[PDB]
């Protein structure tokens, strides 16, 4: 139904395109990255993380093709030159991670596309969401240039939601261990992080993280309540969210579990998720959902500490995440 | 000075080889394995964790010589057969994660030994010591199967003494993200623990630690106020700790980081440590102390809600305490 | 139809029935190992490199049941207590890989089994068989104890027939950078191979194999004409092997790939692959196949020297490998 | 002695400034790369790979000071502002990746330097050198943009030199497990080569490589009669080059082998070593040499073929022959 063009075909920008595949009503049709058609179609068809893509997949002319459908294929690097407007794009799912402020994301505007979606944290954005907690707030009047926050967020915000709304939070520390990402280094090279310079593979990497703080973004009542940091370590992708809380509400931890586990099969159906195997990251590759709860890992103190641990693909739980608030946007009327 | 034998000549017991080298007051006169001297002098002379021992090695007869000092080799299964007694050792450093019951490891006192330090938690020994917390509690008439704890428990212990006596601790909850270790299993094979069954090197692995609640054993105020876990990750060595807790005095960051300092540069010298360098695990790989404090990563909430992160060569830095405490234990009188 | 028991359900034992659920002419209604049902349903379920088995699979008492069928667990150690007779099993896989020897794998036969197929090189076997390449020296009436050679030569026996029938091999030698397996270490411990005692995840290892000399088991021709080494390097699965040949007729790039091609398409089909596609061995893991042609590595000197580079999945290929030959040998009568 | 520039502070310029810091015939002044001075300080100071720097390292406002010494810190994108005239720096050290074309090389020239090495294979480069193998045809009249060629080529040519002086070789391949380097990806990326586009640290990885042939510009007479391909690997140091010839003269493992150590205790010692041990890739991390012999590896048929496997930290065996190049390149005047 809804055109949709992706800007950056890379980690996520493949991921997202796999999820839309399955939703008729967004159609992409275009991408954008700084490469040609041949180079992205062979990343497409063959991945190191979530193995060969079922599909067929050729070239041609200077665009892709996928079980007969043509994907455009465009090199601008400069956002104000991708003419979305003239190909009828009015959703672009900005994930090149070069364009997180709104002056640049709002070029794809200019180009003539109508909405879009930042596909990280962001600055000076309309607004930042994380379906299943506050996609109500969106108003389609208002708010052109959106962020999905980040996966870990994503991860966090809904179960931190149910805990809140069911013992309170006082306050609490998040720490997630998160497998590396692009943003790295493969050996030892410059980066304003001096952390995120070393060698992504050899070593656990603490670095700092705002999606405990952007949790308030979209949970409100939570603001000043959380912060955290996260630690980068040898893999290639699944992430976990290991959170420590001071509740208000005396609880054990059968009550903890039993909260999260309704919740999943509740209101955050297809959000959250409740697991009580023990289970690896290599387990949740492949994952769609946004944050599965580890409850074996429930464990609580004096009944008013608790830790909760939750397992995210990052990069697909995420990209789906994406293709659910650009088909939620586009309903709203473009 | 004091004789010295090691059973269990793997990465703790060749790590506690190299620490002895160190002090002229102990002397390690004989190892025992589980193979030939042809071996275990070729695991010692080359080490993928920590390179190439800096020594003359080679063997004799059916013996192993560092330097020109020989060291006796033993292949006795079962420890009753080790005659200590006959070669005159009166420390044991049990390594081998095979006797940590008491009835298991006292079979090196009916075999001559005087005093028997388990390397690891133990299950019914006289006592459980942390160097620089409770060694004083270490008894010589009573005490002869002594525990030096766990790796994680050196390194949470330290600095939980200094947050406790100095702000005073509600509860906390820890979780150490682990570098992998001879416990786990290369691909997916039997374990009584489900998780650390799963590609040691492939995943982020959750599985339970006694770390947190062992912490009681040496400091007795805080039992019943910690507990934690563990996650198990894609590096050959080196760990930290991650611990949140409420505290009973309000503080600031630079509060904690300043009474953290000050204990590594006062009366926990050589235990703790105080860094405020933007570092990652690689950079710790040869650490002798037991603990040292990422600063940067310290944070609060509330002026209640404390983070704070500590390194350990989980290898190195056990090693180094075990010498330490049989040196310790030698000087009370044999 | 014909009845099979595995015996070691690990790696290849596991992935020896997973093929099996795809193989019609025989059913796997046995598996013994050293744990529990619930260990085994776990390890079946969740697999580090092979993601979620698509089945059913649950614990009913003291067995397994997957999709309904229900399989029995047995827990001898000694192979003389496995009474395969009083469950009809015929075709027993041993693949433990501490019976390789005749006398230990004769046991299986003393136990009720008719036939044994051993999952490696192994010790005075009636005969040592290659998928593809002499299945037909098979005799049902004199061979009762098979091996299946090793992974390694079941790569490289395919395309080494086809250089040889269509230029004629003087000699060559090869190195297969080869996956970590279970028989290495997690961080240097003793090992009979003082190469593989050391960390498998942190470097390359060079290790002998008889590989190339095995071929000759399976192609009499090439008898003492090759030879070659392995190089286990930091990856969970899947394997190369580089052979550097001397051909009788002078030949060109394109001939070698050519005649490759027709083989993989003609007789060797389902056997020998062959592939134009730039992959990296991520790409290959699930692989069916015996051997993958990689076509744009091969390379000639002279018209005299070639290289030829095929890809193989040591542990879905040769797990195939082993239902095709169970399947086979039944078909032969027992 | 001579002043020295290093272009491109990175894992080879980093590693070029270490070496240069044990000759006396050398000093470095100023290095140049696209960061600030306290970021090149802490990438000098902790190494993921070699260790902390054993030196003092500080930053002076806007430069670097290593024990003492004080050296000035570039960030010019563009090598013909580097003004290398002004600080009377002579030779420059070309390690960018970026400049490894004459056209682009020759800039440090009209910057004011006399001589370029360029860290790598070039183009239209005046003379490659292979210290120990033909330093003899540098001619410091004519030859001013150098290329000391890659760490491959430095590591096959000493023994390759050594085989055919001594055996003489018809033909041979080379295949070489090489560690990953920068040049690579983290996480599937566009990249020319659509197989160093995949995740570095998650396959074995073909890739063409032009050392064997490279041979040829040091040794003429083996021009067109060495080819081969590398394998890069899951390692972030340290590689292995596996060459297989066909001899002249007949010969046994022992003569070649013996050839060899002759060599290394001779005439090439310093550059060429050789080794009885049965190491590992990790041994060999800080080997300063250019190629060490693994001895037991050795391999021969018919007497005519053979296979030499030979070691190489591709970081510092190279980055050492560079400081040692430029060092013979002032002995001759500039
Ligand atoms: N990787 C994760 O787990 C994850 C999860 C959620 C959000 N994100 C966010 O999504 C964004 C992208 O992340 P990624 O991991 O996919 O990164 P990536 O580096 O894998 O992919 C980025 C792609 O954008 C392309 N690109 C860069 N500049 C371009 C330009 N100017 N114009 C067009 N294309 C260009 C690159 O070629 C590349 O293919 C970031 O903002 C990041 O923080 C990442
Ligand atoms: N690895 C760490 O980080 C760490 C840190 C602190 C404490 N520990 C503890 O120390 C112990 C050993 O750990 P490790 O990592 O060195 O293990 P390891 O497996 O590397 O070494 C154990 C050694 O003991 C030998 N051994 C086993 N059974 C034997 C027997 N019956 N008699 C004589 N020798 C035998 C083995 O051959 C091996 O060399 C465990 O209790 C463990 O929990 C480990
Ligand atoms: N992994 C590969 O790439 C591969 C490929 C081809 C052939 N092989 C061969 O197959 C055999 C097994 O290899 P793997 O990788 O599956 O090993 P593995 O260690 O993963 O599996 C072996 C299984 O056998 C069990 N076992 C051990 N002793 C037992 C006993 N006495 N009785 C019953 N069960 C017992 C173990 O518990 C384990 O689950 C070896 O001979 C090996 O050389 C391995
Ligand atoms: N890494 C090895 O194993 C190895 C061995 C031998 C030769 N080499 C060669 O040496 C060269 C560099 O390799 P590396 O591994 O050190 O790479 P690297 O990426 O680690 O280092 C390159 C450095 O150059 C800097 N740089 C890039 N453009 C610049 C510019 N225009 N001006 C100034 N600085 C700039 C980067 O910031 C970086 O720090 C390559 O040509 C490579 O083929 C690498």
């Amino acid at each position: 139904a809804v055109k949709v063009g992706i800007n950056g075909f890379g980690r996520i920008g493949r991921n997202v395109f796999r999820a839309a595949l399955k939703n008729p009503d967004i159609e992409v049709v275009a991408v954008n990255d700084l490469t040609d058609a041949n180079t992205l179609a062979h990343l497409l068809k063959y991945d190191s993380v979530h193995g060969r893509l079922d599909a067929e997949v050729s070239v041609n002319g200077n665009n892709l093709v996928v079980n007969g459908k043509e994907i455009i294929v465009k090199a601008e690097r400069d956002p104000e030159n991708l003419a979305w407007g003239e190909i009828g794009v009015d959703i672009v799912v900005e994930s090149t991670g070069r364009f997180t402020k709104r002056e640049d994301a709002a070029k794809h505007l200019e180009a003539g596309a109508k909405k879009v979606i930042i596909s990280a944290p962001a600055k000076n954005e309309d607004i930042t969401i994380v379906m299943g907690v506050n996609q109500d707030k969106y108003d389609p009047k208002a708010h052109h240039v959106i962020s999905n926050a980040s996966s870990t967020t994503n991860c966090l915000a809904p179960f931190a939601k149910v805990l809140h709304e069911q013992f309170g939070i006082v306050r609490g520390m998040m720490t997630t261990v998160h497998s590396y990402t692009n943003d790295q280094r493969i050996l030892d090279l410059p980066h304003k992080d001096l952390r995120r310079a070393r060698a992504a593979a050899e070593s656990i990497i603490p670095t700092t993280t705002g999606a405990a703080k952007a949790v308030a973004l979209v949970l409100p009542e939570l603001k000043g309540k959380l912060n955290g940091m996260a630690m980068r370590v040898p893999t290639p992708n699944v992430s976990v969210v290991d959170l420590v809380a001071e509740l208000e509400k005396e609880v054990t931890v059968e009550e903890v579990n039993a909260a999260l586990k309704a919740a999943a099969e509740g209101e955050l159906k297809g959000i959250l998720a409740y697991s009580e195997e023990p289970l690896v990251s290599r387990d949740y590759n492949g994952s769609t959902v946004s944050s599965t709860i580890d409850a074996l890992s429930t464990m609580v103190i004096d009944g008013k500490m608790v830790k909760v641990v939750s397992w995210y693909d990052n990069e697909t739980g995420y990209s789906h995440r994406v293709v659910d608030l650009a088909a939620y946007i586009a309903s709203k009327g473009l």
